[PDB]
C-alpha cells in the first residue's frame, strides 16, 4: 500500500535522526533526568546545560518521531520505547558519534581501488566514551564472574585496547594496590585514559601506552610486561585475525607475558543465519561496520579453533546472548 | 511482555534504520538503485565486480536495506523490496542526510553548546550536498521551476543562478536557450569545483562560468562587470541563508542593484512547517528544520516569505505551493 509504504520511508529517514540523538542525548544529561524524573522542561534543560534551544527542541522532536520521547507543551515525557533505547544508549552512540564517519563515507569506502592507507576515519575518543558503557551494561556480569574465579590475587594486571582505561580503574578498586597498564593503539583512547586515571585519583598505579597488540614485541613499555600475571583484552579480539595472524599473535602473548596465569578475552562474534527484518540491535553494525573497515570478524565456532594453537588453555567459557553474540573466555 | 518484545523491535528498527538511511544514499551513488529499478533484481557478486567493490561491505549495504523493507536477499540474489519505491523515489533525500549533513548530526553533542557555537562549529560536505540536490531539484521542484520559465515573458541572454551548487541547473536553462551565457555563485569551493567539472565535461565550458561569493553581500563579490547584463535571476534551496527578516530585507536589495536588467527573479525554498504531530512527519523535513536549527540559520515560514518582498525593492507575480516536499514554494519575482 503507498501509504504504508510512505509512512515506513518517512519512519527510516527520521529514525536516522532519532538514532544519532540517542547518543547525543545521554552524552548531555537528558536521557539520565528523562529516567530519574519522567520527564524535564526543554527550555530549562536547555538553559541549565548552556545549550542551544532550538536545536535542543529538535533534538528532543527526533527523539519523539519514533517513539522514545513524547512532546506536550514544552514538557518532554518518557515515551513507550524509553526503557529500550536508554538501555541501549551506548550501541547508538557507537555507531553514530563513534563511527558515524566510517558509514557516511560508504560510496568512497566501498571501492577497491580506495582501500588503500587511511582510507576511512571513526572518532577513537568517542568510541572509548561509548565501550565503556557497553562493558558495564553488556561484559560485566561475565567478567566479574570470571574475576571471581580466578584463583590468586593479581599484582600486576595489563589491558589490550584499554579504551577509556575503565576497566583498569574498576580492577584496582577491587584489588587496592595493583599496578595497570592499559595498550591503545589510538591517541584519543590514551588521551581519554589519562585523563579519566587522573580525575579518579589512580595515576600512580595505572599508566598508558600507545601501542599495537599485534606487534606486542614493538610495544615501547619493556619494563612491566614481565611482571603481569592478569591479561585482559575486550570488544578488541577480532582485530587479531584472521586466523593465521590471530594465532601467531596469541603465541607472541604468551611469550611476553610469561608471568600471565588467566588471560581473559571478551568480543562480539559474526553471527549465523539471523533474518533480515529480525537483526537485533547492534549486530548489524558491528558486522557491516568490519566488513567496511577489511577487519576480519569470526564466528564464536571460529575462535574455539585457536586457542590451544596460539599456546593457550581454554578452561571457562561464558555466553553472552544480551549483545548480539558474544562470549568470554577464561584462558590459561 | 508482549510489548517488551514490541519495545525490542522497534529499537532495533530505529538502530538498523541507520544503517539502512545512510546505505540508501549510497547504493544510489554507485547504482545499485538504478540497476533494481531497471531489472527488478541483481547478482550481488556479479555486482560487486562489475563496479570493483569491496564484497563484503557491499553484502553488508544491501543487507542493511533489507533489513527494514527497501530490499530483499534470495539466496545471492538481491531483489526489489515492498519499500523499495518510495525509497528510491526519495533517495536524494537521503544522500542529503548522511551523505551531505550527517558530520553535522553526528557532532550533536558538541554542536548544541553555547560555549561551542563560535567560527567554524559544524562540517559538511558541500560536494556530497551539490550532489543530492541535483536530484532534488529535479525530483521536486522541476515543475514549477520550468513552469516559471515558461511564463517569463521573453527569451533570458544572460543568468545568473544564486547558490549554484553542482552547475545543473544554469546548464539545463542553456540546453533550452542554446544563446544564454551562464553565472554561478556559490559561496563553496567544492560546489565550485563539482559544477566547472560538469560543465566542462557537457560541453558548456565557454558558455557558463562560476565565481565563488557569499549572496548575502552579493555587492562585494568580485565579477561585478558581469552582472549588469543579467536578465534572468535564479535562486533554489538557500533563500532562507538570507534571513533573519532585517536581512532578508538589505540583501534583496543589494540583488536588486547588483542586478539593474534583471527581468524576473525565481526563487524556490522549503519553508518551516507547522504542527505537524512528531509521530506523524513526513520525509526531510525533521531533518531540515532540526539540522538548520543546529547551523543557526533562521528558517521562514511560508507567511515570512510574504511580508519581506516589497521591502526589499521586488513585486511577487505568481506563487506555485510544492506540496511534494515539505512545504516548499517558487517565487516569481520582478
Ligand atoms: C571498542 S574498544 C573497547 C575499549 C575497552 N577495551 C573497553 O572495554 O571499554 C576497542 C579498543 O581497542 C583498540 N585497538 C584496536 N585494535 C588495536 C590493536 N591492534 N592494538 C591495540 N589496541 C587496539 C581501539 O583503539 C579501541 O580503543
Ligand atoms: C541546497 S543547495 C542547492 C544547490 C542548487 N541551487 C540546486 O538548486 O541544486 C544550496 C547551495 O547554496 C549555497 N549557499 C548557501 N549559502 C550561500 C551564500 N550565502 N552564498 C552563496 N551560496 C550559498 C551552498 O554552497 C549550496 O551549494
Ligand atoms: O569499535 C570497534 O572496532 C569494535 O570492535 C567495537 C565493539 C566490539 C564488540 C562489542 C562492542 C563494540
Ligand atoms: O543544505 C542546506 O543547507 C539546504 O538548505 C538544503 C535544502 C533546502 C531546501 C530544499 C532542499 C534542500
Ligand atoms: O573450545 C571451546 O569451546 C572454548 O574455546 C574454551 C573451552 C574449551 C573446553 C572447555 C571449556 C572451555
Ligand atoms: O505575497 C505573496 O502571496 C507571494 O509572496 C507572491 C504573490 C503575491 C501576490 C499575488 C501572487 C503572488
Ligand atoms: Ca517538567
Ligand atoms: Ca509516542
Ligand atoms: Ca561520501
Ligand atoms: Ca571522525
Ligand atoms: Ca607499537
Ligand atoms: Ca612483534
Ligand atoms: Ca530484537
Ligand atoms: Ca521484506
Ligand atoms: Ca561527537
Ligand atoms: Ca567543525
Ligand atoms: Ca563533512
Ligand atoms: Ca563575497
Ligand atoms: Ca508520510
Ligand atoms: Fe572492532
Ligand atoms: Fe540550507
Amino acid at each position: 500500500s503507498e501509504a504504508q509504504a510512505r509512512r515506513a520511508v518517512a519512519d527510516i529517514f527520521n529514525s536516522t535522526l532519532a538514532s544519532s540523538a540517542i547518543g547525543a542525548a545521554w552524552e548531555l544529561g537528558a536521557l539520565d533526568e528523562l529516567r530519574e524524573n519522567g520527564k524535564l522542561d526543554v527550555s530549562d534543560f536547555a538553559v541549565r546545560h548552556d545549550l542551544h534551544e532550538p536545536a535542543v527542541v529538535g533534538m528532543f522532536t527526533a527523539l519523539a518521531s519514533v517513539g522514545i520521547v513524547r512532546r506536550e507543551g514544552a514538557t518532554v515525557v518518557v515515551g513507550p520505547y524509553f526503557d529500550e533505547a536508554n538501555h541501549h544508549r551506548s550501541l547508538f552512540h557507537w555507531l553514530n558519534q563513534g563511527s558515524g564517519e566510517l558509514f557516511r563515507r560508504m560510496p568512497q569506502v566501498l571501492p577497491n581501488e580506495n582501500r588503500t592507507g587511511k582510507f576511512y576515519q571513526r572518532d577513537a575518543g568517542a568510541i572509548s566514551y561509548a565501550c565503556r558503557e557497553i562493558s558495564e551494561r553488556y561484559f560485566d556480569p561475565a567478567f566479574w564472574a570470571a574475576v571471581d574465579g580466578l584463583g590468586y590475587t593479581p599484582t600486576t594486571v595489563a589491558d589490550l585496547g584499554s579504551g577509556s582505561g575503565e576497566r583498569l580503574i574498576q580492577i584496582a578498586r577491587r584489588f587496592p594496590g595493583v599496578r595497570g597498564l592499559g595498550v591503545d593503539i589510538a591517541d584519543g583512547a590514551i588521551a581519554m585514559a589519562e585523563k579519566e586515571v587522573a580525575a579518579k585519583g589512580f595515576g600512580d598505579q595505572i599508566s598508558f601506552v600507545r601501542g599495537d597488540a599485534r606487534t606486542i614485541d614493538q610495544v615501547s613499555a619493556r619494563g612491566e610486561f614481565a611482571e603481569v600475571d592478569l591479561l585482559t583484552c575486550f570488544m578488541m579480539g577480532h582485530d587479531f585475525w584472521p586466523r593465521e595472524n590471530c594465532v601467531q599473535t596469541l603465541r607472541k602473548l604468551r611469550a611476553a607475558f610469561p608471568n600471565v596465569r588467566r588471560f581473559l578475552l571478551g568480543d562480539a562474534t559474526r553471527t549465523v543465519g539471523i533474518p533480515d527484518r529480525e537483526l537485533p540491535v547492534f549486530t548489524l553494525g558491528f558486522e557491516f561496520g568490519h566488513d567496511m573497515m577489511g577487519v576480519y570478524l569470526p564466528t564464536l565456532d571460529e575462535w574455539d579453533g585457536v586457542f590451544e594453537e596460539g599456546g593457550w588453555r581454554c578452561v571457562k567459557k561464558h555466553a553472552i546472548d544480551s549483545l548480539s553474540v558474544s562470549v568470554v573466555f577464561e584462558l590459561e
